[PDB]
């Protein structure tokens, strides 16, 4: 019962919203010496910062490796490294990371509520689903007319693995929950994905009462 | 390190298409190898269930203390309590299980295929959502035709907390990918959600495959 | 003949897109010379290797890379130059707007009369009523990013209001009879400075245009 040490990759949220990047590097299980010498193997100057005295279960100390800057690097294509020696574990060991290939784009549809609620008149429910993307990372955000959401208005689930034929694609859901008045007056809501794989980082779909056309003709002699 | 103290429920994976009775309260932290029945309240109906485990190591260990009456106690609320008495233990560790009711019922709404997914015809995709209760577990089983599909040709997620007003409710989703054609020959499909506040603990729903044309015709 | 001093905001492609993002400094001159930067930031930057304009004095320009972050945290930049003809030095600064204003984006249907010749139809996307002046506009079929060399888009004038000011953007994209008539979807996608997930969308296909109910009476008497 002992850990070996992978890496981890940036947040996407942190990536497609312009902020920043990080990249972790963990250790952790008993709690020794702080002689974990982390040593990153590329470096632009401003190397790493051997991180905040975290613990873990029967006192599990962990102390990690984060540098900052690594947007550029990261999405050209370079291939990371990271290395370590610790007093206990004087045997050093070294993992890498590299940004994926082999990448497909999300489909997202958006749904209209539900005949027997749509004549209950309490609460309506619109699902957004998204389906086959190639690495497991997404955002889902709701909007309505041109303001944001907050994120607590809504429930998402994780994203699961489909199985189908061949290769390995993933799908996500979510709901939204909304009254009846101006779903009736009127008023409009959405459905955004981000994804890594599409040109622009985001698509979006709307919904709002797709009925058909009524036609009346009358002869009167 | 720890021996500890923690709160359990019976599995209720096993009350509806489940013939057997057992508890689900596994070892609370730490104890050593045994006979997996240790001894409780119950002078009632002792029919007592058994099975012995491996030993187990890495801090804790794999040995539970399992006894019957599931189903023919399940009517007023009923607690049963995980004992485990072995010598790790510096106090004899009776534990406690509270139940609580307030279970409410399955909302079960199906809804057709996207429009624009059906210009290419490749496969058919429904899903079947089940929201608004107490509780946690649900169950769910697809059908073409009328009998039940194995495991293997459908996905399902777990069950989240909604955010409700008032109510502390949940939701839980799923959804199918069928083939173009076996759709367009008007063939059905449905999901089956099986819940303990259902008098019978099934729940059934389906549509299939619309111009507004009407002509009326008077005299003078 | 004459000294003149110049700053650059960054531009919109860079920091919405890929996020190196420049900041120029120019200087018109010498008919040999030193910049000076205030906000330290480490890396130093490059002079240009002068060209010439207007056939008179060949200008030159320095550029200080790595500069997206503490663009938009609010941060203020000026750059000192040096000259031999130059007395003092020059100095000037930019910062970040304040006070914006988030655009509102529409989507055209086309036009019934061009329809009836089966050529190509015309879409047409508005965005009006934005702060800082700068934008960017995308088309879409369905998936796939079109190139640039199939649309137009105008420039972004000033619209003639009272209360404060604001500024407008056209453009029009033509595509053919035949994938209208099937029921493929376009959209129009607008990036700017201040809406909050940096990219809105709009679309349309061969609905939506279309009448919700029609009468018809025809009296033989
Ligand atoms: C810097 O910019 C301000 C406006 O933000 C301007 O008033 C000032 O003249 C500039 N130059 C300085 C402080 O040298």
């Amino acid at each position: 019962c002992h850990p070996r040490l992978s890496l981890h990759r940036p947040a996407l949220e942190d990536l497609l919203l312009g902020s920043e990047a990080n990249l972790t590097c963990t250790l952790t299980g008993l709690r020794d010496a702080s002689g974990a010498t982390f040593t990153w193997t590329p470096s632009s100057g401003k190397s790493a910062v051997q991180g905040p005295p975290e613990r873990d279960l029967c006192g599990c100390y962990s102390v990690s490796s984060v540098l900052p800057g690594c947007a550029q690097p990261w999405n050209h294509g370079e291939t990371f490294t990271c290395t370590a020696a610790h007093p206990e574990l004087k045997t050093p060991l070294t993992a890498n990371i590299t940004k994926s290939g082999n990448t497909f784009r999300p489909e997202v549809h958006l749904l209209p509520p539900p005949s027997e609620e749509l004549a209950l008149n309490e609460l309506v429910t619109l699902t957004c689903l998204a389906r086959g993307f190639s690495p497991k990372d997404v955002l889902v955000r709701w909007l309505q007319g041109s303001q944001e959401l907050p994120r607590e208005k809504y429930l998402t689930w994780a994203s699961r693995q489909e199985p189908s034929q061949g290769t390995t694609t993933y799908a996500v859901t979510s709901i939204l929950r909304v009254a009846a008045e101006d779903w009736k007056k009127g008023e409009t809501f959405s459905c955004m994905v981000g994804h890594e794989a599409l040109p622009l980082a985001f698509t979006q779909k709307t919904i709002d009462r797709g009925k058909p056309t009524h036609i009346n003709v009358s002869v009167v002699m």
